[PDB]
């Protein structure tokens, strides 16, 4: 199994206020 | 198995306030 | 198994007011 | 496993004020 | 096991107000 | 002429990521 | 002419990440 | 003319990452 | 005309990483 | 015309990393 680039930006992000993951197994996130 | 580009942007993104995941398993996530 | 550039980012990031995370195996983490 | 470059930025990133993990396994983190 | 580069930079970066964490196993963050 | 507690919350607010104005007249919001 | 309380919070504020203005009469705001 | 507490908190703020502003005439705010 | 206590806080406030201001009548700000 | 207490805080407050200013009216600030 090869994970690569699971989230791909190709320009200007102008900003961010909540979650940008790649890869979500577990846990608790809250943005 | 390959996973590869799996969410792709190709020009600006103004602003993100939600949630952005390339590969969602498991846990919780509340943006 | 292999990871790599699991969050990819090309161009300029005006600000990060959120969470930025690659892989979320436990834990919490509130942004 | 081989973890490497989980996140990957390749230009100006202006101001964090939140969260930038790489392997987020356990504990509390509040930004 | 082999972790590397697990957080990338590869320009400028303003300024930093919140945390930048590599790996992380456990106890308290607050910033 | 007399305005009060023209926007009223009586309990918590769990967030805000949009706009909460008492008395809009002019000019230009984004949220 | 009186203004008073024009927006009004009684209990917790989680967080805000976008505007709360009391009285807007010009100008560019961008949350 | 009066202005008196025009956006008025009665308990606690958990963290402002926005705008907070009380009486907006010109200008140019950026959150 | 008269101005007073344009903004009001009457608990804690945990932390600012924004902009709060008062009277707003020119000029640029970028919280 | 009379300004008096144009931002108000009532308790502790924990920190500052953003901008708290009472009356703006003209040049560049960036927090």
């Amino acid at each position: 199994v090869h994970h690569q680039k699971l989230v791909f930006f190709a320009e200007d992000v102008g900003s961010n206020k909540g979650a940008i993951i790649g890869l979500m197994v577990g846990g608790v996130v809250i943005a």
